[PDB]
């Protein structure tokens, strides 16, 4: 306890981070941070638009072996940090 506030705190964290990583170009560890949720969870972006974006953008970041039409058939990070801390 809080679940609540941490999956807060996570979703947070990981906006924080992928703003950094698509913005900058030498934002190192937001861009390791946010490789790692994509790997981990499967995602690339927090919302719809941010996952597009970040395909279009620095498709690096996303799963390995994606292209855009991948997004189509992934929840975004938002929902599956959502599902690690509701079950």
């Amino acid at each position: 306890v809080n679940k609540d506030q941490i999956a807060k705190d996570v979703k947070q964290f990981y906006d924080q981070a992928l703003q950094q990583a698509v913005m900058d170009d030498d934002a190192n560890n937001a861009k390791a941070v946010v490789k790692t949720f994509h790997e981990t969870l499967n995602c690339c972006g927090s919302n719809a638009l941010t996952t597009l974006t970040t395909t279009i953008l620095r498709n690096s970041l996303c799963p390995s072996g994606g292209n855009i039409l991948t997004p189509l058939l992934q929840q975004d990070c938002h929902q599956k940090i959502d599902e690690l801390f509701s079950g």
